[PDB]
């Protein structure tokens, strides 16, 4: 099919297909996340400003993977973008949880495609996933662990004052 | 009658001149609180610079409607500007609420004199509007919402505390 | 009910939410568009950087109508995004006219959700709209027109000279 | 026997030389072409420049092994530079084919490379061909689809005047 297209095979071209389409997803659940944190009643500006770049983040993501899958000779193939979890995200710290569960949903992902990668011996996705995708979860994941551990030392029924104290003294 | 005044109806130059006294009514609202929050028994720095913003805000408001009313060919009608609601604001979270109601009511003035405009066909009141004051009024009453939700989360039994963290960590 | 929410319908708020939706399709739709032109047996790098503008464009635009749906106290509803009606998108005056297709009906939304607006009597929806939307459309559909009759007056015998020119010398 | 070979077997040293001789050969036909397209009866300066700066990018390619061969106390063994594969490259479709032929033999010479490193258990090897080579190659072998397809489009009857404004504005 594709002229370019070397080493690269239907299963890792599947995959990347569908982890573009779960960094689309996890970019438009930082997108809820991040307008759910700017609502009047939550009103939290570090927090949407920290999802609004992990939003941006999850984008670069996907744009960079859909970069990747061109550039192999690959199809961008684009299912539907499934709606986020919630509508509601709960408490700063019920969200950092549900925005560290998706970043590890899709570090798992990372994982099982350079699995893959390993399995289908692709060392160019091998290079790529490790380059700007495995290090950049692995950052995130620990800086959201971070924001977790201290949302959690901020909890009790002083929880309305340490989710404040959490947005404007850890988030810018 | 004026030599430059077109399709300017008496309706839009007299609610024109209400929503002047409103904006004057809401600066010397905003003039109160002001100086309220700088009291030495309530001495918030931060409250008291946001409603000294505010009151700065509602003076380019009176004074770019009296702007127009004078581009308009209208008369500026003044009224005794009454006195604010209170002698003393209570509480920040107090304060913010009266604010907030001030705001919503000179949103709701404009809404009114927007409708006044839409009824009347006065495209220029509604450019004007539209472009110097509905927009201030709904970033502005959001910014307050943001305040009262984070002062409501700063409540409770620390109340005190939360009072002077939300000063110093949001209004600075 | 939200605090900050004046003059903002269920119908206006539900509206926006569905403007969202078709943004964010919009964008997503760019999204495939900008990487169908990036692809090894497509290749038009000026054609893949106008639809990425389109997705950066359309994702401005479902941010800046989240913005204002916060701003207005409605809540963000997300719902699925649904798949971009397309993996293949023909030469590029075939994705340049389902573009502009998708323009059209984006603008449609939009002069329906003013028409929504003006019915409901919401004159910050119908600033907000006017001030970043109805241009944006008109200026971009007039954009995209002044292509597709270049990518159109490009067409002959080979169509593929044309098309290139059209890459190279519009959208450089 | 070299003091600071660890961990680098014969096989990856002999395939490292292999894959010089190799980028030699690489940089020797791109300088072939790079000259070819430079001579009057062709005079494709902007093609001729691509392959110059792919003989330099290939040179680069062989000075990164022979460094890495150094730096692993392997010996650099050097064998004869075979003949490029043509005196006479053709049309720029013909050419940038021979080129894209020839960038996917040296990127499987790299993957076969890799697999050895992977297979000998050498990281430093992966790590170097991921680092130096394998996105090298990728991009290249894609910036040359993305040509070889804009010169199919270019093609039919029009040829010469597609050649051309090939080179006259891709190869600027």
């Amino acid at each position: 099919s594709s002229q370019i297209r070397q080493n690269y095979s239907t299963d890792v071209e599947a995959a990347v297909n569908s982890l573009v389409n779960l960094y689309l997803q996890a970019s438009y659940t930082y997108l809820s996340l991040g307008f759910y944190f700017d609502r009047d009643d939550v009103a939290l500006e570090g927090v949407s400003h920290f999802f609004r770049e992990l939003a941006e983040e999850k984008r670069e993501g996907y744009e960079r993977l859909l970069k990747m899958q061109n550039q192999r000779g690959g199809r961008a193939l684009f299912q539907d973008i499934k709606k986020p979890a919630e509508d509601e995200w709960g408490k700063t710290p019920d969200a950092m949880k549900a925005a560290m569960a998706l970043e590890k949903k899709l570090n798992q992902a990372l994982l099982d495609l350079h699995a893959l990668g390993s399995a289908r011996t692709d060392p160019h996705l091998c290079d790529f996933l490790e380059t700007h995708f495995l290090d950049e979860e692995v950052k995130l994941i620990k800086k959201m662990g971070d924001h977790l551990t201290n949302l959690h030392r901020l909890g009790g029924p002083e929880a309305g004052l340490g989710e404040y104290l959490f947005e404007r003294l850890t988030l810018k």
